């Protein structure tokens, strides 16, 4: 188990655009084209992310080259955060992973919002932090995609994936 099996778990595989827990349109695992309402604003998104006229729709291997651009984006936009960077250097491997998964899915800005959070995780107050993010938009809005991230920021383990 590592964070591109967990990923696959929480976001699945979509081979055509759709609108996610939170309403933007999406393709592949999770890879979120856009923010705006207009699905073909999202359309070109996608022919500029692939390289070609898709049109809608994407292959597995491409899939997957989006995939591994956007953990890379995740870990990179962690690091070069200020706030996300000392807090994720202080957690242990698993807990690193769900902190991966939180970006990939939440944006780098929507994670680096939740201050109390953060200083809990960082203090190592896992059932606050565990309880505090089973409040936010995400986990109401996004449950089952959530869930285990959530759970696994409690425990420390991988058991939510297995
Ligand atoms: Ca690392
Ligand atoms: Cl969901």
């Amino acid at each position: 188990m590592n964070i591109f099996e967990m990923l696959r778990i929480d976001e699945g595989l979509r081979l055509k655009i759709y609108k996610d827990c939170e309403g933007y349109y999406t393709i592949g695992i999770g890879h979120l084209l856009t923010k705006s309402p207009d699905l073909n604003a999202a359309k070109s998104e996608l022919d500029k992310a692939i390289g070609r006229n898709c049109n809608g729709v994407i292959t597995k291997d491409e899939a997957e080259k989006l995939f591994n651009q956007d953990v890379d984006a995740a870990v990179r936009g962690i690091l070069r955060n200020a706030k996300l960077k000392p807090v994720y250097d202080s957690l242990d491997a698993v807990r690193r992973c769900a902190a991966i998964n939180e970006v990939f899915q939440m944006g780098v800005t929507g994670v680096a919002g939740f201050t109390n959070v953060l200083r809990m995780l960082q203090q190592k107050r896992w059932d606050e932090a565990a309880v505090n993010l089973a409040k936010s938009r995400w986990y109401n809005q996004c449950p089952d995609r959530a869930k285990r991230v959530i759970t696994t920021f409690r425990t420390g383990t991988w058991d939510a994936y297995k």
